[PDB]
C-alpha cells in the first residue's frame, strides 16, 4: 500500500502579487500582471512585455550579502518556499529533520547571472567572473540554500522539466513520501527568465505574443486572435506531508494530493500533437493513480499558454478523456492573467487548483472574447464561477513533449 | 509492491573512450584522458586543460541537420542513450512503449549554446539569437529528444542536482520502476562545461587543479599535493529494467540495482563538512534500502574529486559507516583518470561500479604518490586489483549539500 499525502503550506511570488493571498485576490477579479518590462530596454526585441514580480523584497528574506550571491530565480523560490513552510507552522526538530526533504524546480535556471557574467567575460575576460557565480546559477541551489537555511536533512533535489517543472517538482515529492522515503517536503518551481536571452530566445522562434500595444490582452488562452504565450517570472511552493503526520501535529490541511502522472509525447521538440494524445495518456495515468473515474473531475487548471497549437490540443485531450463528462467540469488558464512563468507555472497553478477547492471557485479565463473552432467546452471565460468542486487537476506540458498532471481533492 | 531493478544496458562518451568498451580498457590500465584543451584559447585562464570527449563523431548518431541544433551536452547525453538501448537489446512497441520512460541530467546543461547565443546578443543583437536556442540548451532536452527518437511514452523528466545529478537520476528512475510507474528507463546524465563561463566560473571560485605543466597529474584524490578537481566532459546512460520483465525476455544482466540513498548535508553551499556526516547518513540510507549488513560492502566508487575539503570528508564517512570494515574493502575514484564530468560523474561511475562486479577487478587511484594524513584505507592506488566483488557502492556528493549512494550487486 501507500501513504496519504496533504497540502499544509504555500507560498508564492507571482506578478499578481508577493505572497498567496494577494494573487489570489487578483485570480478571481480578473486582474492581469502584465505590463511592459521595466529598468531593461527592449526596443531590438520583438516583445516588449511580461509578468514581472513587482516590489519584492529579498531582505525580507535573507541578508543582502547572502542574496548579491544568488540568481533573482533562486531568491524567488527561497522566498516561496519561506512562505510555505511559515504557512504550514511545521517546526523542525532533531527528531524530524532527516524526515524532510526539497524539491524546488526550474525550466531555464540562472539566465540572468549567466547573461552579466557573459557581459563580464567578453568585456573585461574571465577574471571579472564571480566566485559565486556557478553556485548562484545552478537550479538545485534553492533546495541546497533552503535545506541548508532550515537544517533539512531529507532528500534534496531538483527537476528541471521545462515549463512542466513545477508539476513534475511536487508530484515526485508526493511519491517520496506516499513510498515512506520522507514525511515532509518542500516542493515547487521558480523561474526568472525576462533576461534578453530568455525574452530573446522565445522571440527568435516567435513562441511569444507580440501584441505590445495591449499587453494585459496578449494572453488570451482558446481566444481566436491568440499568438503565443506571455513570458512571466515568479515561484510557486507547497508544504507537501503525510497525513498521520499532519493530523498529529494539528496541521491546517488545504487539500490532499491522491493523483500525479507523467507521460511523454514522444512527438516533437517544442510542439504538442494536436489531438493531445500525450496530455490525455497523462490525465488518465493520474485519474488511474487516485483510483478515481472521470466523471469524478470537476475542475481543471489547463497549461492554457495562448499559443495556437498549445490550446487546441489541450481541448481535444480533455474531450478524449472525459467523453460526455467534458461540458461538465469547469477548465480554464490562469496564464489568462499571471501569463507563463514556465517551470514555476506548476507550481502556481497546483496552488490555484488547492484555493479552488477551499473556495468552490473555479478562476476565469480573462481575453476569451472569441472562443476559436471547437473550443466550446466550460472554459469559465471572463468572470470567476462560483462551483461544487471536489476533484480539481493541474496540467503542464512541455518542450521535449513531458507531460505533468496532479489531482488534488477536498479533504474534511 | 516494490519491484527489483537490473542493468540490462550502458552505453558512455568519456575522457578514455567513445564507448564503455574503450573507457573501461582504459580504467583498468591506469590511463589518463586529461590533456590541455584545444577547442578554445585559454591562455588567460588559470586552468587551461580537461578531460574532453576526443574524436565524438555525432553523425554516427545523428543527422548533421539536427546535431547543428544541439548542445554537445545533449549530443552526447543521445550518444551513451543510444548506445544503451541498443546495448539493452530492448524492442520498443505499441505494446511497451508507455512503459519506458528517460531521465537523463546535467548538472549546467548548455552553457557553451548560451554563451555563443549570449555572444550573438552582445555584439549583434537579439534578432541574431538561435530560434533553436532554447530547445537546443535546456537539461531536459536530453530526456526529450530520446522519447522522440525511440517512441518513449514513459515517464519523462531531468534531475539537475550539480556533481550528484548521475547517481540522483539513475537512483530516481529505479525508484519509479520498483513502485511501478515504469518497466524500464534509460538514465544517467551528461555534461560539456569547458566553455569560457564554465573553467572561468569554477576558476573564479578556486575550485580547479592550476597544474597546467602536468595535466595528466593534476587528479590525484586523497593525494598531500592535490589541489582540486579537474573539469571533464561526457555521457553516462543505462537501461533500468524491472527483474521478471529483464527475465521474461531473456535479457542479459551485468547486475542488480539493490540500494539507492539520498541526504542533504544541511552543511554549506559548496564545502562538505569535514566528518563526512552527510555522507555517512547517505550511505547508510542506501545499506538500509538494500536489507545489507555493511560488512558485504566489497568495493567503493568515491566521489573523490582531488579537493582537499572533499575527499579527507570521504574518508571519514567510510571510516564512520564501515567501522573494522572499512580496512577490508577497496576504494577507489576514476575520477584520478577521467576527471570530474560533475552532473555524468555518478552515470559513468555507475557503469564503472557495474563493470568492477562483471569482471571482479577494483579500479585503480592513479597519481596516489602520497596519501595524505587519515588516509589509510586501501585506495586502489596506481594498479587495478583483481577482488572478489559482490557488493559494490558508488558516491556522489554537489553543491547545496547533495548527497547520492548507489548499491549493485552481482545478480545470478
Ligand atoms: C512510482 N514512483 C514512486 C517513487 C518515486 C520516487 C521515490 C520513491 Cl521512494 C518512490
Amino acid at each position: 500500500s501507500r501513504r496519504r499525502v496533504v497540502i499544509t503550506g504555500m507560498g508564492m511570488l507571482s506578478p499578481l502579487g508577493l505572497d498567496v493571498p494577494s494573487s489570489w485576490e487578483g485570480i478571481l477579479a480578473g486582474r492581469s500582471g502584465i505590463a511592459p518590462i521595466e529598468h531593461m530596454d527592449l526596443s531590438a526585441y520583438s516583445t516588449r512585455f511580461g509578468g514581472s514580480v513587482k516590489g519584492f523584497n529579498v531582505e525580507e528574506y535573507l541578508s543582502a550579502k547572502e542574496a548579491r550571491k544568488l540568481d533573482l530565480f533562486i531568491q524567488y523560490g527561497l522566498a516561496a518556499s519561506f512562505q510555505a513552510v511559515r504557512d504550514s507552522g511545521l517546526e523542525v526538530t532533531d527528531a524530524n529533520r532527516e524526515r524532510i526533504g526539497v524539491s524546488m524546480g526550474s525550466g531555464i535556471g540562472g539566465l540572468t547571472n549567466i547573461e552579466n557574467n557573459c557581459r563580464s567575460l567578453f568585456e573585461q575576460g574571465p577574471r571579472r567572473i564571480s566566485p559565486f557565480f556557478v553556485p548562484g546559477s545552478i537550479i538545485n541551489m534553492v533546495s541546497g540554500f533552503l535545506s541548508i537555511h532550515l537544517g533539512l536533512q531529507g532528500p534534496n533535489y531538483a527537476l528541471t522539466t521545462a515549463q512542466t517543472t513545477g508539476t513534475h517538482s511536487i508530484g515526485m515529492a508526493a511519491r517520496n513520501i506516499a513510498y515512506g522515503e520522507a514525511d515532509v517536503m518542500v516542493a515547487g518551481g521558480s523561474e526568472m527568465a525576462a533576461c534578453g536571452l530568455g525574452l530573446g530566445g522565445f522571440g527568435a522562434a516567435r513562441a511569444l505574443s507580440t501584441r505590445n500595444d495591449e499587453p494585459t490582452r496578449a494572453s488570451r488562452p482558446w481566444d481566436r486572435d491568440r499568438d503565443g504565450f506571455v513570458l512571466s517570472d515568479g515561484s510557486g511552493a507547497l508544504v507537501l506531508e503525510e497525513l498521520e503526520h499532519a493530523r498529529a501535529r494539528g496541521a491546517r490541511i488545504y487539500a490532499e494530493l491522491v493523483g500525479f502522472g507523467m507521460s511523454g509525447d514522444a512527438f516533437h521538440m517544442t510542439a504538442p500533437p494536436e489531438d493531445g494524445a500525450g496530455a490525455a495518456r497523462c490525465m488518465k495515468n493520474a485519474l488511474r493513480d487516485a483510483g478515481l473515474d472521470p466523471r469524478q473531475v470537476d475542475y481543471i487548471n489547463a497549461h492554457g499558454t495562448s499559443t495556437p497549437a498549445g490550446d487546441i490540443a489541450e481541448i481535444a485531450a480533455v474531450k478524449s478523456v472525459f467523453g460526455e463528462h467534458a461540458h461538465a467540469l469547469s477548465m480554464s488558464s490562469t496564464k489568462s492573467m499571471t501569463g507563463h512563468l514556465l517551470g514555476a507555472a506548476g507550481a502556481v497553478e497546483a496552488i490555484f487548483s488547492v484555493l479552488a477547492l477551499r473556495d468552490q471557485v473555479a478562476p476565469p479565463t480573462i481575453n476569451l472574447d472569441n472562443p476559436d473552432e471547437g473550443c466550446d467546452l466550460d472554459l469559465v471565460a471572463h468572470e470567476a464561477k462560483p462551483r461544487k468542486i471536489d476533484v480539481a487537476l493541474s496540467n503542464s506540458f512541455g518542450f521535449g513533449g513531458t507531460n505533468g498532471t496532479l489531482v488534488f481533492r477536498r479533504f474534511a
